[PDB]
């Protein structure tokens, strides 16, 4: 699976490119994993990703929450993996033909699919938690290998860590700003994702090195 | 609501500038509106919403079916609309918060939200279905005016129609290419999106004009 440094996944969800290219690299030392999302994108391409990787080396995966008919999934996936990222997130609500499609580009290109199964907001109370263990068993149908789950529920992280077993890597956002606590969420999770408590903190750096103190036992 | 030319929108998803260009244009003369998603501007750049309006006098909605959480939601909205996008597409199961953040983005930039309910393909049986009805309601307490229900399923489309009243605005894709017919669709949506009957057609702009002389008595 995926070796993540530290379990330390930063969300780089600043939407100016001398911004997010700065403070990533104040955080450079702590991570080797990068998430990029549709904030930095759209807001200055797809060709953002090149160049995290000849800046960074860090792996990067595109958050893009891949949520089509299959057809355009295909789509989204080829373009994504064209432009340099080792990985892409997919929802799982809209059904098993909608992942699949995922799941045979990555197969394609030499990529990872990583499988959302419950979010961390609250709104995914009212239709996703209810889905969320079939979700995670249909990830495991289907050979989904890589999963993402919520910081923010650490009953429901376990549950699904339960469901997908301790060979699949899974990743869990919700850590800091959110509320989720760094620790309790390595408990289940293989790495966090944390955006916002690093790239909006006065110090980036300092902000790491402090996620990073509080779980050194957990490495 | 949007005034849609021939009650056609084209969904543009050839991932070529030269291509999508090249077959918006032949089609022109019948539509104003048009459909453009991740596939195209993942391939070429946000500026193809630019590219567009300059060459055409298309409106234009993104189809980014926004799926994230509230505060990720207001930044994709904002980078969208910041691109010139008329209207963005956001999907419901997420729930009410991930939704709200995005209509208060539109409100702010005066742009409009498009509400996906339920989706056109098969999987979309496995999880979207059951909570359509519940999205479409959720939607109509939100103060949502424009709706995407599914061609596919005309009982579905009919009774989203019902939820969301006469007043709403529904679109609807899976029209050709997946199985939906035309006519039968527009009996409850306003307008049809079509996509590969129309730009994998040898004649793009022959295979609008039958399209819309299929439906010229609903015009
Ligand atoms: O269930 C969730 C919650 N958040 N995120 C993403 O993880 C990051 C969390 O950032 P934060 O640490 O600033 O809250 C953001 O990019 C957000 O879109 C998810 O992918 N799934
Ligand atoms: O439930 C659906 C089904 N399809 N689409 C989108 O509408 C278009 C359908 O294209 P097609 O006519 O080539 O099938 C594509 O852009 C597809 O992503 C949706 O937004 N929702």
């Amino acid at each position: 699976v995926m070796d993540v440094m530290n379990r330390l996944i930063l969300a780089m969800d600043l939407m100016n490119r001398d911004d997010a290219l700065r403070v990533t690299g104040e955080v450079r030392e702590y991570i080797d994993t990068v998430k990029i999302g549709y904030p930095l994108v759209l807001s200055e391409g797809m060709d953002i990703i090149a160049e995290f990787r000849k800046r960074f080396g860090c792996r990067i995966i595109a958050d893009f929450k891949v949520a089509d008919i299959p057809e355009t999934n295909e789509k989204i996936c080829r373009a994504t993996f064209k432009a340099g990222a080792d990985a892409i997130s997919v929802h799982g609500f809209p059904g098993a033909d909608s992942v699949r499609a995922c799941l045979n580009v990555a197969e394609e290109m030499g990529r990872e699919v990583f499988l959302l199964t419950e979010m961390s907001h609250p709104g995914a109370e009212m239709f996703i938690q209810g889905a969320a263990d079939e979700i995670a068993r249909m990830g495991v149908d289907l050979g989904v290998k890589n999963y993402v789950g919520p910081s923010t529920r650490p009953e429901r992280l376990s549950r699904l860590r339960e469901i997908i077993g301790q060979d699949s890597f899974l990743i869990s956002p919700g850590v800091g700003a959110q509320g989720g606590d760094p620790g309790e969420t390595l408990r289940f999770a293989d790495a966090i994702i944390v955006g916002r408590s690093i790239y909006l903190a006065d110090n980036p750096a300092a902000a790491a090195a402090g996620i990073i103190e509080s779980i050194k036992d957990l490495l």
